DNA sequence: GACCACGGCGCC
DNA sequence: TGGGCGCCGTGGTC
C-alpha cells in the first residue's frame, strides 16, 4: 500500500469520513483514493473535493450529495454496495458487505478507499453471466443513484410558522384529553407510559385483555385491542384520540421545523438505496415517506410541505400498481382484463365473486372485494379477514376460495413462485431481482408460512419498485431539461417541484412518462394533481 | 451524553 | 398466520 501524494489518477475509488452520517449534515473530515494498489490521501478534503471528476466507492451517493450543498456537481457512478445489494438484497451495510466479501470497514479513509477497489473487484465479477442484475445496476440502479443525490440536496419547502402554530393549538388539546383521562382514572399517570396505562385499564379498571405482546407477554394497549374495547368504556376513545395527537405532534410537527437547513430553508431527507429486502426505497433522517394523510390533524401537517414561491408542486400517484403487477405476472387474462376495460377493479372483482348481474348494488361488496384484493397480496388470512368484515371463519373462507375461482391463474402464481423459492433458495421481480428466503422449508409451520408471505409479496412489491425506479431515471433528465425539480418519491407516488408556468407541462411529461415506463399486459394508470401544497396538490 | 429492546404507529 | 419500512417515548444500561 504505498503512498502517493494526493492529486490521484484518473477513475479511483474514494474513501471518506464524515462527522455524522447525514451528508447534508456532515462536515468532510477526510478524503482518500485508491487505483492499483496506491493510497491517495488528500490533506484539505473540502479542497480535495474538487479534483475529482465523479464519486466512485462505498456511499458514493452521500459524496455527491456533501459535494452539492457545497455547489459542486460531482455525480456518484459505481457502488459496491449497489452490486452487494443486488446479488443479495440482506446486504444492507458496508460493515456487513465488507465482512462477508473479504475487508473490514474501518473509521479511517484510505482504508476506507482500500476497501472499495477490493470489494468492487471482487463483486463485479461474482456478478459474471448475472445478464439480469448486470441490466438492473447499469440500466437502473447507478443512475438512479445520481437522482437520488440530486433529490436528497434540493430538499422540500417547509412552512415553519404554520408548523409552530399548530404544535400550540394540538398542546391544548393534548392537555384536556390528558385532563379527561386522569379524572377517568381517579388520578393521574403517565399517558405516554404503556406499562402504566396497562395496571390502569387491565387491573385498577376492570376491562377485558384481548391480547399479548410479543417479546414480553404483557397485556397489550395498541389500537387494535383499544379499538375493540370501545364499546366497553369512555376512557378508551379518549386514549385513542390522545396517541392520535401525541403521535403527530411528537413524530412530525415538533420535530421538522427544528431539521431545516441554515445554508436551504429546507427539508432534507435520505433516500437509502440498499436498505429493504424488495429493493424499495426507505427514507430517513428525518423519514418523508411517512409524512400522514388520513386523519384531520394529519392532513393539516401535509400543507405544511409547499413550493419554493413562484413554483407549484405536482403530485403523481399510481395507481394499484401493484394489483396490476400481479394482473402482469400472473396471467390471468380474467383480471387484466379488469384493468384493460378501464373499470374499478374492486367493482369488477365483487361482481365476479359473487358474480351479481353487471354491477349493482354493492356497498357492503366492495369493501369485501377491495380487501381480499391486498390481503392475497400480504397473504391474509381468513381469521383476519374474518375479522375484518363482521363475518365469521367459514364465510370467510369461501370468499377466499371464491376468489381463486373467480383468478385460477393468481393462485397458480403464487404456487409456482412458493415452488421455484423452495427449489432455487430465492425468488425474484420481474427485472429478476432476488430476495432469498431459506425459511420456505422450515419444519415449524408458523416460521415456514411466514416464509410464504415475505416470498411471494416480494415479486409484486419489487416489480412496482423496480418499476418506480426505472421511471425516476427515465423522467429525471426530462425535469431537469425543464429547469423542473424532483422532490420526492413515496414508493408508488412522486412529488415534483416546477415553475407556475410550466406546472401543467410538467404534469403531462411525468404522467406520461409513468404510465410508459415499461408497458405490460394491463396498463399503468397515474393519477396527477398540482398545489401550493402537498395537500392541494390532491395527492 | 450514546445507545438499547420494546411496544406502538405513521406511511406505501 | 398482513408485505415493506423508520421513529416515537419509556424504561433501562453504560
Ligand atoms: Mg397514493
Amino acid at each position: 500500500l504505498e503512498e502517493a501524494p494526493w492529486p490521484p489518477p484518473e477513475g479511483a475509488f474514494v474513501g471518506f469520513v464524515l462527522s455524522r452520517k447525514e451528508p447534508m449534515w456532515a462536515d468532510l473530515l477526510a478524503l482518500a483514493a485508491a487505483r492499483g494498489g496506491r493510497v491517495h490521501r488528500a490533506p484539505e478534503p473540502y479542497k480535495a473535493l474538487r479534483d475529482l471528476k465523479e464519486a466512485r466507492g462505498l456511499l458514493a451517493k452521500d459524496l455527491s450529495v456533501l459535494a452539492l450543498r457545497e455547489g459542486l456537481g460531482l455525480p456518484p457512478g459505481d457502488d459496491p454496495m449497489l452490486l452487494a445489494y443486488l446479488l443479495d438484497p440482506s446486504n444492507t451495510t458496508p460493515e456487513g458487505v465488507a465482512r462477508r466479501y473479504g475487508g473490514e470497514w474501518t473509521e479511517e479513509a484510505g482504508e476506507r478507499a482500500a476497501l472499495s477497489e477490493r470489494l468492487f473487484a471482487n463483486l463485479w465479477g461474482r456478478l459474471e453471466g448475472e445478464e439480469r442484475l448486470l441490466w438492473l445496476y447499469r440500466e437502473v440502479e447507478r443512475p438512479l443513484s445520481a437522482v437520488l443525490a440530486h433529490m436528497e440536496a434540493t430538499g422540500v419547502r417547509l412552512d415553519v410558522a404554520y408548523l409552530r402554530a399548530l404544535s400550540l393549538e394540538v398542546a391544548e388539546e393534548i392537555a384536556r384529553l390528558e385532563a379527561e383521562v386522569f379524572r377517568l382514572a381517579g388520578h393521574p399517570f403517565n399517558l405516554n407510559s404503556r406499562d402504566q396505562l396497562e395496571r390502569v385499564l387491565f387491573d385498577e379498571l376492570g376491562l377485558p385483555a384481548i391480547g399479548k405482546t410479543e417479546k414480553t407477554g404483557k397485556r397489550s394497549t395498541s389500537a387494535a385491542v383499544l379499538e375493540a374495547l370501545r364499546e366497553a368504556h369512555p376512557i378508551v376513545e379518549k386514549i385513542l384520540q390522545y396517541r392520535e395527537l401525541t403521535k403527530l405532534k411528537s413524530t412530525y410537527i415538533d420535530p421538522l421545523p427544528d431539521l431545516i437547513h441554515p445554508r436551504t430553508g429546507r427539508l432534507h431527507t435520505r433516500f437509502n438505496q440498499t436498505a429493504t429486502a424488495t429493493g424499495r426505497l426507505s427514507s430517513s433522517d428525518p423519514n418523508l415517506q411517512n409524512i400522514p394523510v388520513r386523519t384531520p390533524l394529519g392532513q393539516r401537517i401535509r400543507r405544511a410541505f409547499i413550493a419554493e414561491e413562484g413554483w407549484l408542486l405536482v403530485a403523481l400517484d399510481y395507481s394499484q400498481i401493484e394489483l396490476r403487477v400481479l394482473a402482469h405476472l400472473s396471467g390471468d387474462e380474467n383480471l387484466i382484463r379488469v384493468f384493460q376495460e378501464g373499470r374499478d377493479i374492486h367493482t369488477e372483482t365483487a361482481s365476479w365473486m359473487f358474480g351479481v348481474p353487471r354491477e349493482a348494488v354493492d356497498p357492503l361488496m366492495r369493501r369485501a372485494a377491495k380487501t381480499i384484493n391486498f390481503g392475497v397480496l400480504y397473504g391474509m388470512s381468513a381469521h383476519r379477514l374474518s375479522q375484518e368484515l363482521a363475518i365469521p371463519y367459514e364465510e370467510a373462507q369461501a370468499f377466499i376460495e371464491r376468489y381463486f375461482q373467480s383468478f385460477p391463474k393468481v393462485r397458480a402464481w403464487l404456487e409456482k413462485t412458493l415452488e421455484e423459492g423452495r427449489r432455487r433458495g430465492y425468488v425474484e421481480t420481474l427485472f429478476g431481482r432476488r430476495r432469498y428466503v431459506p425459511d420456505l422449508e422450515a419444519r415449524v409451520k408458523s416460521v415456514r408460512e411466514a416464509a410464504e408471505r415475505m416470498a411471494f409479496n416480494m415479486p409484486v412489491q419489487g416489480t412496482a419498485a423496480d418499476l418506480m425506479k426505472l421511471a425516476m431515471v427515465k423522467l429525471f433528465p426530462r425535469l431537469e431539461e425543464m429547469g423542473a425539480r424532483m422532490l420526492l418519491q413515496v414508493h408508488d407516488e412522486l412529488v415534483l417541484e416546477a415553475p407556475k408556468e410550466r406546472a401543467e407541462a410538467v404534469a403531462r411529461l411525468a404522467k406520461e412518462v409513468m404510465e410508459g415506463v415499461y408497458p405490460l399486459a394491463v396498463p399503468l394508470e397515474v393519477e396527477v394533481g398540482i398545489g401550493e401544497d402537498w395537500l392541494s396538490a390532491k395527492e
